[PDB]
């Protein structure tokens, strides 16, 4: 029996859509902060059980509305989710590395009361979008106790992170911002190949795929959280013999499949 498995045995139909679990957002001005910008946590309400936690970035000049729809969507397959605004929006990737990390932090030591009695301060796991998935593999650098990390789009001018955090990349086969040649790509090929790593692109999408609501990103988001923060290998189904015609590629080093 594994204690940290929510939720109904899952759909890929399911995925698509909110979760199980009702969601309450608590906003987090900039004023009560410090090391990041505030921003908004989606958190599981109606529920006495606890759940991991994720930090998620947005992009440049973007703010945490840009990533509403998936804090939500997360939320209610079972986790706390905030969404941060950065100190300024146009902080580069190693200053939202910074950030996500006052965020987990924050999540761990001073988020108020009915956000903290939600969470497992253990289980914790980042995602970003653009240059907050730049940001997101470079925390994964810093942080091994992480449990996954979800580069959306990702950007950043190194292309190589010493990791062992098992990383899934989402790429955007028509992004011109951080063409997947140059950014995406680099950053699969170049993670140790020790360490559990998956990439998938999204056919024929733009670079502004993940801000909003996008049913690929939805399955293998869930699913890579669901399998690395909840242990939970009800999930490998989605992650493993791949074939969905949304993605115009999927490659793994197949890690995660037993």
């Amino acid at each position: 029996s594994n204690p940290y498995q929510r939720g109904p045995n899952p759909t890929r139909s399911a995925l698509t859509a909110d979760g199980p679990f009702s969601v309450a957002t608590y906003t987090v001005s900039r004023l009560s902060v410090s090391g990041f910008g505030g921003g908004v946590i989606y958190y599981p309400t109606g529920t006495s059980l606890t759940f991991g936690g994720i930090a998620m970035s947005p992009g440049y000049t973007a703010d945490a509305s840009s990533l509403a729809w998936l804090g939500r969507r997360l939320a209610s397959h079972g986790f706390v989710v905030l969404v941060i605004n950065t100190n300024s929006r146009f902080d580069y990737p190693d200053s939202r590395a910074s950030q996500l990390s006052a965020a987990l932090n924050y999540l761990r030591t001073s988020s108020p009361s009915a956000v903290r009695a939600r969470l497992d301060a253990n289980r914790l796991a980042v995602a970003g979008h653009a240059m907050g998935g730049g940001g997101t593999l470079r925390i994964a650098e810093q942080n091994p106790s992480l449990k996954a990390a979800v580069p959306l789009t990702p950007w950043h001018t190194d292309k190589t992170f010493n990791t062992s955090v098992p990383v899934l990349i989402v790429g955007a086969e028509a992004d011109t911002v951080a063409p997947v040649s140059q950014h995406a790509i680099p950053f699969y090929q170049n993670l140790p190949s020790t360490t559990p790593k998956v990439y998938v692109e999204l056919d024929n999408a733009s670079h502004f795929a993940p801000n909003s609501n996008n049913a690929a990103i939805s399955v293998y988001t869930i699913s890579w959280m669901k399998l690395w923060v909840d242990n939970d290998t009800r999930y490998r189904q989605f992650l493993c013999n791949v074939n969905d015609p949304a993605l115009s590629d999927f490659r793994t080093n197949n890690r995660h499949c037993q």
